[PDB]
């Protein structure tokens, strides 16, 4: 809640010089922080050095990032007119009283040239009621709502969410514009039929108050039409969160869930006396990628925590693509921590047992088909995320699966449960440049947003339609395995490239283990994915127009970067530089996003654990990598030193990558705010030999520590999706026996965790 005042700037554009011929030139001004108000010079005839000599006026908020950008187009009626100039100009330069004159040229040696000047000057209207979080801005927002008493009935309102709005007389009752109190604009009505009408406009200005108007709007061949409208401040209410620390659910949840902690941390440590709140130790599981064979090895890592009495130790559970699907099955369950999880293994045994090519039945891929055609219609996009969510639905389950992430807040409601976080990364949708530029978006059952922006919405609402960071229109939440689709939809790219033979013209290619027997790569191998298959054939051909990606709606469209979120601590430490640096070319101004798994880019759940608020102060961090188990660890630590997050050293000795063990400790006791990580690598080693922890093993069962984890035949590669319960169960007991035999270490590094709290 922020009272801040408003200045005028005249921007008067001048002339320009040694413009490109075919020119028919002609300058636009628009500001990133208004959109819909563009300006347009009038245009002039076969000069190439034209004098335009024009004025236009802007309402300026001086606590928001103003670009404003300036572009000369060269008339011509037949095409789309070319572009011959463009700057991107910052106006916090202009001082206000100083009159500014600025040239502006293209290039180092560039010849073209534009004559503008600046005057910025107070104005006597109120404060503007701003809403921030000191890097995204809500601006004050209007609501005008117009009642009426074939035709059709045009209403634009410039600058407006809406914009334009049309309906035919009967057909629509009522209409609402919601746009920015700062702008000067108006409100245009008129009737077209199949001579024409008159229109009517009503102005609106800058920070009026609520006012109430009567018009009649006349018709071609008939008489007016009584309309009825009303501005009024919209409530200052946002659906979308702004804030930079947890929110109220979690800190919540962690009082409750600290009192679970401080009995089991007791139990397990033998402590002498109670724990006071401020003494226990936050833990956090970091899980990384890997398809079924994450999924399948966090089950077991989880069931050895669990026989530990150690998940209830653990306050955070972090995942990532394959591992969201562990984290949503049992998360369904409110319960399921406190509850023996052989249960849930066996469920997740027998449908990573059964056959994949019989599970697309007829009735089944009818029913995606069913379902698509609705959702079409419903107005939802469709992409190969849409078909991956109902295909590996049917994989987990062999149903509908009727949970969502919202419900997972049952699971949390007396602290029984670690709270969980899901991660994805915001990407720029078919940009060659920008390729790297990356945000980091995470989801928990209380909230689901940006971290870089300070920017939540909970999960119900993630989906839906929102402009300032108010809610347009409300989209029901979806069913869980549309997010576990986005979470894990590398899935997306490797049905892209089994299926397509892409020597085409989709560059969205993105493009990113044991090799086979033929010395191939195993990564697209596995019978659900072949091309010649039930699914391939039913969907093949409807899929192939199709984006590989979901296009979400945007929850921060419309809110304003403030003037210096480039100075704020936690906007700087997620910043890409150079794109970040560029407010006009920042998320909030998108209608949409695009989701994508964080395999695509860096293998870890780690920015989960850093957000701040959360103090985490021991990590169990569990790698499923099948080659270079360090390498995801090293990545996330050059990241977190890049921006100044406190981070161990990860150096593991010539030996340890020689032969990784079930546990290595990466902890700095002269850093104490840099948190102590335990890694557990997917690695088959004491467990060869040991089929309990300190316990040999029988002949006869020589077997069950077999596990083929570095071959070909490998069962274990990232796409197959039909696991022998032979081979799930020698992976899940693996994993299980590696967190036991490091209890030791576990409970070792509990306890330094608790000393240093």
């Amino acid at each position: 809640g922020e009272a801040s005042t408003c200045w005028q700037l005249t921007v008067r554009v001048l002339e320009a010089r040694n413009l490109r011929w075919a020119a028919d030139p002609y300058v636009i001004l628009q500001l990133s922080t208004a959109p819909g108000m563009k300006f347009k010079t009038k245009t002039l005839t076969d000069t190439s050095h034209p004098v335009w000599n024009e004025a236009f006026r802007f309402l300026i908020q001086s606590q928001v990032k103003n670009v404003l950008e300036l572009s000369i187009y060269d008339e011509d009626s037949v095409t789309e007119d070319d572009i011959c100039f463009k700057v991107l100009y910052d106006i916090s330069e202009v001082l206000p009283g100083k009159l500014l004159r600025k040239t502006f040229s293209q290039s180092p040696q560039g010849e073209e040239e534009l004559d503008v000047e600046f005057l910025m000057e107070e104005t006597s209207d109120r404060p503007e009621n701003l809403i921030t979080n000191k890097v995204i801005v809500a601006r004050e927002l209007s609501c005008l709502d117009v009642h009426l008493d074939k035709l059709e009935l045009e209403l634009v309102l410039k600058g407006s969410y809406e914009d334009t709005q049309t309906s035919f007389l009967g057909t629509a009752s009522a209409f609402r514009f919601h746009y920015m109190a700062a702008l000067e604009t108006e409100l245009s009505g008129r009737l077209r039929s199949s001579n024409s009408a008159g229109y009517l406009t009503v102005p609106l200005r800058p920070l009026t108050i609520g006012k109430e108007v009567t018009m009649d709007v006349p018709a071609p061949n008939a008489p007016g039409v009584r309309l009825q409208l009303k501005a009024e401040g919209c409530p200052e209410e946002l659906a979308v969160h702004l804030g930079f620390n947890l929110c109220a659910e979690e800190q919540a949840f962690l009082s409750r869930r600290k009192q679970v902690v401080a009995k089991a941390l007791k139990q397990a440590l033998q402590l002498d006396r109670d724990l006071q709140e401020d003494e226990v130790p936050v833990v956090g599981i970091m899980a990384t990628g890997g398809g079924a064979r994450a999924m399948t090895s966090l089950y077991g890592h989880l069931l050895a925590l669990q026989k530990l009495g150690l998940l209830d130790c653990v306050t955070y559970f972090s995942g990532i693509s394959g591992s969201t699907w562990t984290m949503a099955h049992l998360y369904g369950d409110p319960e399921w921590s406190q509850r023996d999880l052989e249960g849930p293994i066996r469920y997740a045994r027998e449908h990573l047992a059964k056959s994949k090519l019989e599970v697309f039945s007829p009735e089944r891929l009818a029913s995606y088909r069913r379902e698509l055609e609705l959702r079409a219609e419903q107005g939802h996009p469709t992409t190969f995320v849409d078909l991956w969510a109902l295909v590996l639905e049917s994989m987990l389950h062999g149903q509908v699966m009727d949970q969502k992430l919202s419900g997972q807040r049952a699971a949390l409601e007396r602290g029984q449960n670690p709270l969980p976080l899901y991660l994805s990364l915001n990407v720029k949708e078919n940009n060659l440049e920008t390729l790297d530029f990356k945000e980091w978006v995470e989801f928990s059952p209380y909230e689901v947003g940006f971290l870089k922006y300070g920017a939540f919405v909970p999960p119900e609402l993630f989906g839906s339609e929102f402009f300032m960071g108010r809610l347009m229109r409300r989209i029901p939440e979806p069913r869980i395995c549309f997010l576990e689709a986005i979470w894990s939809n590398i899935f997306s790219l490797n049905l892209l490239d089994a299926w397509y033979d892409l020597t085409s013209s989709g560059e969205s290619w993105k493009q990113h283990e044991p090799l086979t027997t033929s010395g191939t790569s195993s990564r697209l191998e596995a019978s659900w994915l072949q091309p010649g298959t039930a699914l391939a054939q039913a969907f093949k051909g409807f899929l192939t127009g199709r984006p590989l990606h979901q296009r979400s709606p945007n929850f921060l469209q419309g809110l304003q970067l403030h003037q210096d979120y480039c100075s704020h601590k936690d906007f700087s430490t997620w910043a890409d530089y150079q794109l970040d640096s560029m407010p006009s070319q920042l998320t909030p101004k998108e209608p949409r996003l695009c989701l994508v798994d964080a395999a695509y880019f860096i293998n870890t759940s780690s920015p989960s654990m850093f957000r701040p608020g959360r103090r985490l102060d021991l990590i169990l961090s569990f790698d499923y990598s099948l080659s270079a188990p360090f390498e995801a660890l090293q990545q996330t630590e050059l990241y977190c030193r890049a921006r100044g997050l406190p981070f161990p050293r990860v150096e593991p000795s010539p030996q340890d990558q020689h032969q990784p063990r079930e546990c290595h400790l990466f902890s700095d006791p002269a850093c104490p705010e840099a948190p102590i990580l335990l890694h557990f690598p997917l690695v088959n080693a004491s467990f060869k030999d040991h089929s309990a922890p300190g316990v040999q093993r029988s002949p006869a069962e020589l077997q069950g520590g077999q596990v083929d984890l570095t071959g070909a035949t490998c069962p274990y590669t990232l796409s197959n999706m039909t696991y022998k319960e032979e081979d799930f169960e020698r992976l899940l007991r693996l994993s299980d026996y590696n967190v036991q035999t490091s209890q030791g270490a576990i409970l070792q590094a509990l306890r330094t965790a608790l000393k240093h709290r």
